[PDB]
């Protein structure tokens, strides 16, 4: 498998300007034919050169001729001494059924659909499969009728036949330029909920949502989330939706979340079906954050495409941006703003310190499905992010409206937005960029200086990158550095100099800065990197009193938390150390007393005090370390769990019994408290024994919806609990016929603390609800164990490793993007013990002997082995 790099980038020799599909549809043999226009726009001398794979070639015309000029070889189909403009037709088959990688046209249960994100269209026909090559598609499908009497593709139904032998056929047209990755075609017997939305200027549209027969009951949320987001991207944004039916169908085979295709997006149907006694909060705020994401593509993905795939991030971390504003508008932003955090700093520095490093904008690729990541998603809307602030809100919507008055209508590059940015609020950016280019994580140390003679405070900043695999050189970021300074009361301090006000977002450019601010008339509590304010860590050397203070005092409820973060990190880091050494959990009096005074604070905002009470996960814990030792993690997280919940069992009690709902309501102040019931609840299933069983099993058989039979059935998993094998066979016994409600079973299975956990795990590769043919299934039994269980998946006996190795022999062949997903874990043996790496690097070479190895593996393997 041979790189590609982004420096290579040139405009395409021939544009295609409109495109007519057929597809004559069978699972078995579909029969396409591909009418396109073409343009050359290189020297008369080039040749078409088309992108195909597995596709079998009927014929090739071009004006109606039958072409002898051609060749096919590797991936292509190359097409000589063609005229300047000029009709071209392809006739090829393809077989849905025989479709397992689910990338193309596949079969999803008895539907048949498409996913063609990154390069899926060149495995349906011959054609400039890049995303600067923009089309106006029109496509008819033709069918049986009984099998699928729904016929959907991009835009508005144009014409409609009835054919001999049961068949019958619609045509779409959608009227706007679309490179090829946005085409999507579905054919299958749906219930269909059907609505309308009415745009601020008056556009009526017609909302579609289409799911399996039966799954009806399940389709409100997602229609009313449809909704939501129509209705906040016109309010923020100032975007109303440009088509005259939105389509939304739910799969149950698909390798992602879910796909923007223009008018007519494709999901998971994890991230659509949702009924109180089905799905959790969490999984009705994902919902919500999913439907919104693919609607905020419509604008920034779709509208405005990527000229190539090294720019995903142009549209990825614009759109997660996008949606992460969406929820943090409708819901609790602290909550939401912790929760992201969370994943920067526990799953995306990881990859930033892995062989797979890359910039946010990538500048090497084999295999393009391998760079959509935490580092092209979450850390590139961190980028958007800190654009937002440097800029501040009026300032960043005059550049998106830039950006769109430039580019709307073409396939543009993250450059085109930086300068869009640039140009509107006349903010330099040009040092800015530097975030697009470097890959890794930096770290900004601060010390700091109080002089009370002149009432003065100095900041000296200091910034480095770590070199990364990827990267021999590193140089210093334009880093937003938000700051607030507290006296003595917890009153914010002006900060100021020379008589003149200083803005808190201090502009770290250089390897090493000092800021000095006056006035400041007490020796000041900072609270440092506000809100997140840069993807980077924070080398500060705090003492305890000082993050209690925050915790305390901190004007955002982010620092607040953050604070919090810090202060455990400290006695993780201690308690890590003393298990190395057979040593049991130590823990200061006056922090078991912070988090009291965090349960027993009655101004707090419960979804605050939920995220506080909530400790960091195996992941963010692990990144506190530079050698990953995952069974001292595991188990001073639970000893962590056993002391608080010993030290403050009648203030849990009190806290978990106060916050009861009777009702359950899917709103973000009851969310809240819900929250933080099963925050406390978690602690008390590790309390003594006979109280935790009896409140964890009363939860479960009385909780009147999802979240709190699920909250119960994971403590009873995570404390081994009396109940716990009795609750597990009910939830198989009640929900085995329901797939997504299993996952949420697997995962637990998965992540057991069970002394027997891997011998579970494989015999659950025979149960009832689990199936090799599904990614959802693969992802909450496999990927759970290998990703979520490392202590586990790390056990001495490198078990753990062989299990993978076994399970990815398989998906390599039948799904190398879900494998490639899967052997993530595998590839971080740099992080861990010389006994384990060698374990692990035996494994990796185990699978780079594979025959027919996916370039997907291939790819992070030998990054891995480097
Ligand atoms: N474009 C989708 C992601 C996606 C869905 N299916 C895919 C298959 C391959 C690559 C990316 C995808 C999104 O970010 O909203
Ligand atoms: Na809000
Ligand atoms: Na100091
Ligand atoms: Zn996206």
């Amino acid at each position: 498998p041979q790189a590609k790099y982004r420096h290579d980038y040139r405009a395409p020799d021939y544009q295609i300007t409109d495109i007519d599909l057929t597809f004559d549809l069978d699972a078995q043999k579909t029969v396409v034919t591909a009418v396109s226009q073409a343009v050359r726009h290189g020297a008369s001398d080039a040749p078409l050169r088309l992108n195909g794979e597995d596709l079998k070639l009927v014929s090739v015309h071009i004006n109606d001729e039958p072409w002898t000029a051609w060749k096919e070889e590797e991936g292509a189909l190359v097409i000589s001494n063609l005229p300047e403009r000029f009709t071209l037709k392809i006739i090829n088959e393809i077989s849905p059924a025989a479709n397992t990688a689910l990338e193309g046209l596949y079969q999803s249960g008895d539907a048949l659909c498409t996913q063609c994100e990154a390069e899926g269209f060149r495995h349906i026909t011959y054609y400039l499969d890049r995303p600067d090559v923009l089309a106006r598609f029109t496509t008819k499908i033709i069918a049986d009728k009984i099998k699928y009497p729904f016929l959907l593709s991009n835009g508005n139904r144009v014409a409609q036949g009835e054919l001999e032998n049961g068949r019958h056929w619609v045509q779409w047209q959608d009227p706007f330029p679309k490179p090829c990755y946005l085409f999507a075609l579905v054919a299958g017997d749906f219930d269909v909920l059907r609505d309308t939305f009415t745009t601020r200027s008056g556009r009526e549209v017609a909302l579609e949502l289409y799911v399996d027969r039966g799954n009806l009951d399940r389709a409100p949320w997602a229609m009313t989330s449809l909704k939501n987001s129509m209705k906040w991207d016109e309010e923020r944004f100032g975007l109303e939706y440009d088509l005259d039916i939105y389509m939304i169908v739910a799969v149950d085979f698909f390798n992602m979340g879910a796909m923007e295709n223009k008018g007519l997006n494709i999901f998971n149907s994890k991230y659509v079906l949702a009924r109180t006694d089905t799905a959790t909060d969490k999984d009705y705020l994902d919902i919500e954050r999913v439907i919104g994401h693919e609607y905020f593509h419509n604008w920034t993905g779709n509208r405005v495409t990527c000229r190539d795939w090294f720019q995903l991030s142009l549209k990825e971390g614009l759109t997660v941006f996008r949606d992460q504003e969406f929820s943090s508008d409708l819901g609790s932003r602290a909550v939401n703003r912790i929760n992201n955090v969370r994943t920067m700093r526990g799953l995306q520095f990881a990859e930033d310190a892995s062989p797979m490093a890359h910039p946010i904008r990538p500048d090497m690729v084999i295999e393009m499905n391998n760079f959509y990541t935490l580092t092209v998603y979450e850390k590139g809307a961190e980028v958007i992010r800190m654009i937002h602030t440097l800029l501040g809100e009026e300032n960043f919507q005059k550049g998106m409206q830039l950006y769109f008055e430039r580019h709307d209508g073409s396939a543009a590059t993250c450059d085109d937005f930086v300068q869009a940015m640039e140009d509107a609020s006349n903010v330099d950016l040009s040092h800015f960029r530097r975030w697009y280019s470097q890959s890794g994580t930096p770290i900004v140390t601060v010390k700091d200086d109080y002089n009370p003679e002149t009432e003065q405070y100095t900041l000296t900043i200091s910034q480095r990158t770590p070199a990364t695999p990827d990267q021999a050189e590193k140089q210093p970021l334009h880093i937003p550095f938000a700051i607030e300074l507290y006296d003595n009361e917890g009153k914010v301090i002006p900060l100021q100099k020379g008589g003149h006000p200083v803005n808190s977002v201090l502009n770290v450019t250089q390897a090493e800065q000092t800021f000095v601010f006056d006035n400041v008339y007490f020796q000041p509590v900072p609270a440092l990197l506000c809100e997140f304010s840069a993807p980077v860590k924070l080398e500060y050397k705090w003492s305890d009193q000082q993050l209690t203070f925050l915790m305390r005092h901190a004007r955002n409820d982010f620092s607040r938390w953050d604070a919090a973060q810090s202060l455990l990190a400290t006695y993780i880091k201690l308690n890590v150390a003393r298990h190395q050494q057979g040593q049991p959990l130590s823990l200061p009096v006056h922090v078991a007393d912070a988090f009291r005074a965090v349960l027993l604070d009655e101004k707090i905002d419960p979804a605050l005090a939920a995220e506080i009470l909530t400790l960091p996960s195996v992941n963010e814990m692990a990144e506190l370390f530079d050698i990953i030792d995952p069974i001292a993690i595991a188990e001073v997280r639970e000893a962590l769990t056993r002391t608080l919940a010993t030290e403050l069992a009648d203030e849990l009690l009190a806290i978990y019994n106060a916050n009861y709902q009777s009702e359950y309501r899917v709103e973000h102040e009851d969310i809240a408290k819900r929250t933080l019931r099963n925050a406390c609840l978690r602690f008390l299933a590790f309390g003594e024994t006979h109280l935790a069983d009896v409140l964890v099993s009363k939860q479960f058989h009385e909780a009147n919806n999802m979240t709190d039979a699920l909250a119960a059935l994971s403590a009873a998993v995570a404390a081994q609990l009396p109940c716990r094998d009795a609750l597990m066979q009910e939830y198989d016994d009640k929900w085995h016929q329901n797939g997504l409600v299993m996952d949420k079973w697997f995962i637990l299975q998965a992540t057991s603390p069970a002394a027997n956990v891997l011998e579970t795990v494989r015999g659950l590769l025979q149960h009832r609800s689990f199936t090799m043919s599904n990614p959802n299934r693969i992802r909450s039994l496999i990927g759970a164990f290998a990703g979520s269980n490392p202590a586990a998946f790390h056990a001495e006996d490198g078990s753990g490793y062989l299990f993978l190795v076994e399970m990815l022999t398989d998906l390599n062949s039948r799904n190398p993007q879900v494998a490639s997903r899967l052997i993530e874990p595998l590839i971080r043996l740099k992080r861990y013990d010389a006994k384990r790496q060698e374990k692990m690097r035996a494994a990796l070479e185990q699978l780079k002997g594979l025959e027919n190895l996916s370039g997907d593996l291939y790819e992070k393997i030998t990054k891995a082995l480097a």
